[PDB]
DNA sequence: TCTAGGGTCCTAGGACCC
DNA sequence: GGGTCCTAGGACCC
């Protein structure tokens, strides 16, 4: 009863799009990210920049210290959305069982597909070739019987390559697979697991489920499952967005309420425009604000509210400012909405 | 080096309901 | 006491 799941993942997505649209960037180190003066981080980097150690989520000041000639780009999100829509239309040529996880990646369930003699290996190759033929961008892919193995597999032969895990190969693959490779196991969880002597799925296989359930809750069940190749999550295709948020980090911290309110005045019409694209009457379930301080602690306060309203967001930010700020600088202000449950 | 902005999901205490 | 909604925080992902 094995499913065939493909995970398709665009190579250096934002940067690949910028290089196609400006071939002068093809061989120099480039990254999409905010300037050091805007206190930015790297969204992504091309392979010439990665060679220096430049990575996603790296602070831009660190990226430039590693790669002084890094060319920093602002990002063209409509260009990326356009490429995303196109590759999702290419996925639809092969199956309707498509769960996009972000602009540049998706799960495909091709169990019931009849496109390349039921070969998921060849469907993945054909999708990657079509994407290259029609978008001049490359993609990598992973093929496995379950979601998480497919997603791990798509990383192992990038860029512009794929990797297939058959059911026969799953036990040997798992034995030495680091836990940190499992989606959902991040730095904090991996360090906790490491401090129990648990580094790989093989380690977790020698663990008692009751033990993991005590020390991790529902996460310990997931750890126990994945360590055996168990991942029953179905490819959905029905997921909908639940929130809309708009936030900005200032180049310098602000110390005065007048400055905070001015920022909100600039953020609010952007939040309204994005909400209106999906709910034109602006009806919502909750709205709220976010402050982040110069020491990097952050607070959110949100509440039931029927319709996007600027003055209530200002009032709420003023309460949060007055109450939970303690003379610190503020580096970030954000606005937030929770969408109604349709 | 000095730490984004777009999000999802889980936890957990108290309110509230029965 | 058992279920369920509000809310803040935080790990995590892209
Ligand atoms: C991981 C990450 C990605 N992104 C954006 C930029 C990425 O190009 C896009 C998709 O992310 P990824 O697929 O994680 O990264 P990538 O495509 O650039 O690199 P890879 O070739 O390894 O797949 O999302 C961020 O803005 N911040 C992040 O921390
Ligand atoms: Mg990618
Ligand atoms: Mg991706």
């Amino acid at each position: 009863g094995s499913r065939k799941i493909i995970h398709v993942d665009m190579d250096c997505f934002f940067a690949a799009v910028e290089m196609r649209d400006n071939p002068a960037l093809r061989d120099i180190p480039i990254a999409i990210g905010g300037s050091r003066e805007r206190r930015g981080v790297i969204s992504t980097a091309n392979y010439p920049a990665r060679k220096f150690g430049v990575r996603s989520a790296m602070p831009t000041g660190m990226a430039l210290k590693l790669c002084p000639h890094l060319t920093l780009l602002p990002g063209r999100f409509d260009a990326y959305k356009e490429a995303s829509n196109h590759i999702r239309e290419i996925f639809s040529r092969y199956t309707s069982r498509i769960e996009p996880l972000s602009l540049d990646e998706a799960y495909l369930d091709v169990t019931d597909s009849v496109h390349c003699h039921g070969s998921a290996t060849l469907i993945a190759q054909e999708i990657r070739q079509t994407i290259f033929n029609e978008l001049q961008l490359t993609a990598s892919a992973g093929v496995a019987p379950v979601k998480f193995l497919a997603k791990i597999a798509s990383d192992m032969n990038k860029p512009n390559g794929q990797f297939v895990i058959t059911p026969a190969e799953v036990p040997a693959f798992l034995q030495t697979l680091p836990l940190a490779k499992i989606p959902g196991v991040g730095k904090v969880s991996a360090a906790k697991l490491e401090a129990m002597g648990l580094r790989t799925c093989g380690d977790v296989q020698k663990c008692d489920l009751v033990m993991l359930l005590k020390r991790f809750g529902k996460f310990g069940r997931i750890l126990w499952e994945r360590s055996q190749g168990i991942d029953e999550r179905d490819v959905n295709s029905e997921r909908l967005r639940k929130s809309v948020g708009v936030e900005r980090t200032m180049a310098e911290d602000i110390h005065h309420w007048s400055e905070c309110e001015a920022i909100i005045e600039r953020l609010y019409p952007e939040l309204e425009r994005r909400l209106a694209k999906v709910k034109p009457d602006l009806l919502i379930a909750r709205q709220g604000v976010k402050l982040k301080f110069d020491d990097f602690q952050q607070t959110t306060q949100e509440h039931v509210w029927p319709r996007l309203n600027k003055a209530d967001l200002i009032a709420t930010a003023r309460k949060t400012w007055d109450e939970r700020r303690g003379g610190r600088g503020v580096r970030l202000v954000g606005l937030h909405v929770t969408l109604l449950d349709p």
